[PDB]
């Protein structure tokens, strides 16, 4: 496989020139977040800011709420080796460039969520799936969500799937 | 008017009900800014454009959340109108904000502040990549034709940018613009 095979052509045109706009390189690939998991990510990241645990740097919250879902886009035993490497690409051949700390950060970032490492990234595992359930719960509110309340970590995302089922009983009825 | 007046009632009877859910809330006044002038994807390709800066000397977690709330006032929307705005913010964050995280309504709050009116450099560079991703747009859209071009959005905009990064960033930009319509 190729970590270059899914980047466009003229991206990878722009890159290939010495000193190229990695600026402009990224606004491309980025702008190509509409696919829609840009708006999850960013609703995830606004969510992240709700957190009370006193343990919580919600800025690596967020940080990790707006990187993690942005791998999957290029590209499982493959998918979550492969995707490590289509982030180190991306953090090595785009951000390294023209910034240190942030190809550094964001791949730990993005590990931090693909192994949970932190307490953040399970925070925002627990969002990506608490939102879901928001989802559902909103959706057969014009007319499922599979013991989920077993499927969330940390307990304040637990509480708030338990909100959100009070309100489904309440709904429902 | 008041900011009560550009809220979905569903959201409404979410909360003058008892024990409302103000996360369910918010999560459904968020669901509602899918919408351009979408606007949570332009914050997104903020969120992620801002990560891009390495002035050592900011905090770009402070970057990342006034990116992430600069235009989040919008689904609530003529110099009142960003009376209304203001307002707006304030809104949602006494009474949706502060009745779950005390804290976090003072963070928003004064990062959206930070932003629209400025006070610190991190809203300076927030504004500026608002202005620079706008070139960005213009810059492809022009691409995609043999020019025009549209000069008119780029008449003077190393002038309109504030920072001394974003400066060299858009002057890059320019610089390859002028080499797409020198061909
Ligand atoms: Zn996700
Ligand atoms: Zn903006």
């Amino acid at each position: 496989w190729k970590p270059e095979d899914n980047i466009p052509r003229e991206i990878l045109a722009i890159l290939s020139k010495p000193h190229p706009n990695y600026q402009l390189a990224f606004l491309n690939i980025i702008q190509l977040l509409k696919t829609s998991i840009s708006d999850h990510m960013y609703r995830m990241g606004l969510t992240t800011m709700l957190i009370t645990d006193k343990n919580v740097d919600r800025n690596k919250c967020i940080r990790i709420a707006l990187v993690h879902d942005f791998a999957e886009s290029l590209v499982k035993e493959e998918k979550h080796r492969r995707e490590f490497e289509t982030v180190k690409y991306l953090c090595e051949s785009i951000i390294r460039p023209c910034s240190e700390s942030a190809s550094r950060e964001i791949l730990d970032d993005w590990l931090a969520y693909e192994k949970q490492t932190c307490l953040e990234g399970r925070y925002v595992k627990d969002i990506d799936k608490y939102e879901m359930l928001v989802q559902c719960f909103e959706y057969e509110q014009k007319y499922q969500f599979l013991g989920a309340i077993n499927d969330i970590k940390t307990d304040e995302v637990k509480k708030w799937t338990q909100s959100l089922l009070e309100d489904r009983q309440a709904f429902f009825d």
